[PDB]
């Protein structure tokens, strides 16, 4: 309706939801049927969108924003 | 189940979730960057996880960190 689209794309969110369950990037790639490079690319793009340098800070910010659950 | 962090280990994570690099943490807590990495590693081992983000998520789960 009028709310803006989530900052994360669908696939970025899937990667992050696996990330918080302790999966390695190989396991995420295997689960999502994509290359590891693609997993890294998704993590990288999401952190450039949040303007943070590390995965920890991406997770925290995403959690603050309601874009990721736990 | 419930692993206990020392004062320093908790402090490092508390600073970590405020978007500080290890360099900055080292500066604020008046210790070396090596010592900061050591506290992080030892916390990760107590928590049974593989990286910093997983440590943060497990501490959030247990109620030992707040955002």
């Amino acid at each position: 309706e009028f709310q803006s689209k989530p900052l994360l794309t669908k696939r970025e969110r899937e990667v992050f939801e696996l990330l918080v369950q302790d999966k390695t990037t190989k396991e995420i790639a295997s689960e999502l049927f994509i290359s590891e490079k693609t997993v890294r690319n998704h993590i990288s793009n999401a952190m450039q969108k949040l303007g943070v340098k590390g995965r920890s800070q991406a997770v925290v910010e995403l959690l603050r924003m309601g874009e990721l659950e736990l």
